[PDB]
DNA sequence: ATAAGTCACATGGTGCCGAGGCCGCTCAATTGGTCGTAGACAGCTCTAGCACCGCTTAAACGCACGTACGCGCTGTCCCCCGCGTTTTAATATTAGTGTATTTGATTTCCGAAAGTTAAAA
């Protein structure tokens, strides 16, 4: 059935929301002094 | 309108910190069990006892009594000490050295034990 493809592909997305906040994260660490 | 998407919310879970709760290792001497032998015993016979008379006269106890002997006696000699004093040496403190003991690792020592037999009234 459907619904449970669509909870699967809204979790998918958010997922990758994650690990584009902790990217950006790493990338601007990288720059850093310190 | 709705698939994609951001977002916060809500719950997941993973990690580290005590900590009170079981647990692990060891040695005391108990008691469990088991060999083998001191122990009490099993017919026993005869020892030196200990009466059990049955004498004798050698001790012995009293009968007498006697110097010896005692026991306080008594002038007096003496000596011990109660102090008082100077001494006087006994405190009782540190001390490090100089063996004195000393406790490990043997490491020989040697006689109890197991044959084997010498000797033994």
């Amino acid at each position: 059935e459907w619904k449970k493809q669509r909870k699967d592909s809204h979790k998918e997305v958010e997922r990758r929301r994650r690990e584009n906040i902790n990217t950006a994260i790493n990338v601007l660490s990288d720059l850093l002094p310190v």
